[PDB]
């Protein structure tokens, strides 16, 4: 039994093709194909339904202490209502999901990690929560129950614009406030997103959900988009799919996130995992993450990377058609001697071997609004 | 890596020997062997740490609604601080996980479920609490972070009754009121169990755990007990335990807890399966959870139940050696010709045909505290 949104009945209504997906029903695609879908919204807007993802709220006064004994970010240096992208990492190194976390100006940290995770991540925040207070601190979680929507594009600030009276203007990438939108109060409204593209993430209370969703989508600029054209953006984008990518057998700087160790924590070596990671980020690590592209058929996941003497030296983690670049895209594992850009390799697809080349992420340049 | 509940230092200072139990670190016995820690909890006193079990609360002014419409009780009908077992049930009338719901004189619903089940249980509750805020409804949900500890026996009335200032002489069985026990402050006390002696359950801030459990192990009567004996006593009790004696395939006539289904509930059809179960409530039911007992070898889970003619019946769902009876007990589903009291019938044991009567439940007679 699939679990359900609160636009589920929406996604029919608007000729949503529905699949299963982490345990929940979700459109894989609507009317239009998932790849105009796709080149729509990096031309206009789209809106994804994420409200499957994990949405919760630390509290009190050891809120920061609990979060950065779980993350690698500088959690402390986030400003009020300034986000970072970070990871859960064990003291393996090992990712146990990304997620971004958030300092809200309201006294508590607003956190949105992954659906597939729920149980994971729930039950770590949980056992810390419970460590720490039996220490005599003062912390704790809260699960939201807000939908979450996500709305893509060059085009999505205007139209979330007409509906908040906030000047979006001063909402830079990764920022956010709480704001009356299209007449639903008590939003959050976050400048992130999974596409590369500028965009926003709408925390909304459950009863003004559909409201919120139909009064977007009323905007010609917008159309609904599903699973697979959120897939081919993020891959475009560069962006890991925790699962396929990046998991608890991959570190940080395996998966080329190094960038995701805080400033701060990273100098001094103190985050979890450090003992695995710092060896690694000084040069003695095996493999990385790196992307790749081909002609012909795509490359998908779970596929053999060979150098040009016959030897297999990875795998690819994800990988498909690039509607954008009309190439195919795709990530994967190879030793560090073959990971410069621009590299040829073998990567085997439908049985047989396709010449392929390494090359730098993001495939598609990204265009986030900073200042 | 197995969650620790706040107890756990504590449980390895008093010899508790930890195993794997739904995802948690606990004592399946401590020094004492666990027949005797059995016997101990019907005389005197144990003290059982259950702080995995998953505690929730419901608010807002149509919570009753929302727990209605998951559950087969007469949940309106509980007066202020008064609780009752009940079900969650599917549209096939099968049973999704037993739990104890309490209707707080505050204005939420405090309710416990299977630490088993918790990721089914939050994500049924949450998804359901999503769509009635999603109907224009007022209702919320959360996740309480309490340890959980069950003083049973004769005398846990007057053990605990040296630590709170409330008379518990007037705190009869399935009440409950909020105590400062043993000067930790905000404890919810119900006088529940699952042994079926009288008995406490205690609601305590993890803050405050150790030392409420250290506190009431100073009196002599007090004795900790673990898993295995935790198993012994229920059964004798004839309490159900979910995954082995009812689960999704067994309604909760079939499962012999009719006396769940509330009158008003029963009248309205208006809780999940109703049209499948109702009927079973005149007679139309194949099968019917019933209490065996045997010398020899103990029966066990998963074994086959034959009349006298050899002919396969049903199958026994949980059975261990009874310490109070000195004989076999066990539970298991039969046709409703062969649940009288007194019922001769064989039961596979160690590949052997053995004899076994079945026996009303519970094995053991119970001493719930009524006024």
């Amino acid at each position: 039994v699939l679990r359900r949104t609160p636009l589920y009945d929406f996604h029919l209504a608007h000729g949503g093709k529905m699949v299963a997906f982490a345990g929940w029903s979700l459109p894989v695609q609507y009317r239009d194909s998932h790849t105009d879908s796709h080149l729509h919204t990096r031309q206009h807007c789209s809106l994804f339904d994420v409200s499957h993802m994990l949405q919760t709220k630390i509290l009190g006064s050891d809120r920061v202490k609990l979060m950065e004994s779980l993350v690698v970010g500088d959690i402390a240096e986030l400003r009020p209502n300034q986000g970072t992208l970070s990871l859960f990492t064990n003291e393996a190194g090992g990712i146990l999901d990304d997620l971004i976390v958030t300092n809200t100006s309201e006294g508590h940290l607003y956190v949105v990690s992954n659906a597939g995770c729920w149980e994971k991540d729930l039950a770590l925040m949980q056992d810390k929560v419970r460590e720490l207070q039996n220490q005599g601190r003062d912390v704790g979680l809260e699960v939201l129950d807000n939908a979450l929507l996500a709305l893509q594009g060059p085009t999505a600030a205007q139209v979330l614009q007409a509906g908040v009276a906030d000047d979006l203007r001063k909402l830079p990438f990764m920022t956010s406030a709480v704001m009356e939108v299209f007449g639903v109060s008590g939003c959050r409204v976050t400048r992130c997103g999974y596409t590369g593209e500028d965009g926003v993430e709408i925390s909304v209370p459950v009863a003004g959900a559909v409201h919120l969703a139909t009064a977007i989508l009323k905007n010609p600029e917008v159309k609904l988009a599903g699973l697979a054209a959120r897939d081919s953006l993020r891959l475009e984008a560069g962006l890991c799919l925790y699962g396929n990518d990046i998991d608890e057998h991959t570190t940080p700087v395996e998966g080329s996130l190094s960038w995701t160790l805080g400033k701060r924590r990273r100098a001094a070596m103190d985050f979890p995992g450090a003992k695995v990671i710092v060896p690694q980020l000084k040069g003695r690590v095996q493999r990385r993450r790196v992307g790749l592209m081909c002609e012909g058929a795509p490359m998908r996941a779970h596929s053999p990377i060979l150098n040009m003497e016959g030897t297999k030296i990875g795998t690819v983690t994800s990988g498909c058609p690039s509607p954008s670049l009309k190439k195919n895209v795709a990530m994967g594992y190879v030793p560090c001697e073959y990971s410069r850009p621009g590299t040829m390799l073998l990567v085997e697809v439908r049985r047989k071997q396709q010449m392929a080349v390494v090359s730098k992420m993001p495939f598609v340049p990204t265009n986030y609004y900073t200042l």
